[PDB]
């Protein structure tokens, strides 16, 4: 009952942002449940998108500035109670990737209660960003209710 | 993170209530924990008490009609994630005898930021028994939170 795990895809939009809605939310409920993110293919040494930092900032006063892009290692998959896809392509990955652990790899949506896919918001202007952003939102208030 | 394992000395008036009411809230809610009792020296095979049955029954509407004491053993130690003690006693006797599942063993009350014990309602008119059900249904509510 410590850390959940969000991965994408670059790890640079999506889990990030995920990352910094659940660690704010949790940490304002006293909940001890803590996030990290990582990527099945990230690009190491880059920040989150300028323009993920700009939506957490704006619409909920998150900041997510020290967010490097770390590619997923079997360790995080040890160090974590429940990782979390942010599309079933994710998922689908994931029970290749490392020798399963498959019983705590979900997509968020399926976890929470709806089937489908994180809007995948690289390359979007600053109202799609806000959707995803949003949707994350309460794709996590009601996630943090069963966690 | 699903289990968590709540002790008494007896199994039979605390832990059986703690548990019966942190279900139905873990019910009412869509939560994903679930709770157990044991004691430290329970005598196996004996019901929760009539009191704290029918405590539970009038002012909450949780049954526990069909809770059996339990003597500790390690099949619970191992399956609980996290292990609450009504009392500093209950806490002591399991952090000597198992050391390094110490890690997981706490106090009710020190989990959740306070201090004290929830007393035995022994024999105590309802009243008593009524207003440890009070206690143990707010702590749980923080207990809640925290999971
Ligand atoms: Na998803």
């Amino acid at each position: 009952s410590m850390r959940v795990l969000f991965v994408c895809t670059g790890n640079t939009c999506r889990s990030p942002m995920a990352e910094g809605i659940f660690n704010a939310k949790s940490k304002a409920l006293g909940k001890d449940w803590e996030a990290k993110s990582a990527g099945v293919f990230a690009p190491e040494g880059f920040p989150a998108s300028s323009e993920a930092v700009e939506v957490l900032k704006k619409e909920y006063g998150i900041d997510i500035s020290d967010h490097r892009a770390k590619s997923l290692r079997e360790e995080d998959l040890k160090g974590a109670d429940l990782v979390l896809a942010m599309a079933f392509s994710h998922k689908r990955s994931l029970v290749s990737q490392y020798p399963e652990y498959a019983d705590k790899i979900f997509t968020i949506k399926e976890f929470v209660g709806l089937e489908g896919d994180v809007e995948d918001p690289y390359g979007m202007p600053l109202e799609v960003y806000k959707k995803t952003a949003e949707e994350l939102s309460g794709l996590i208030d009601k996630l943090i209710e069963k966690l």
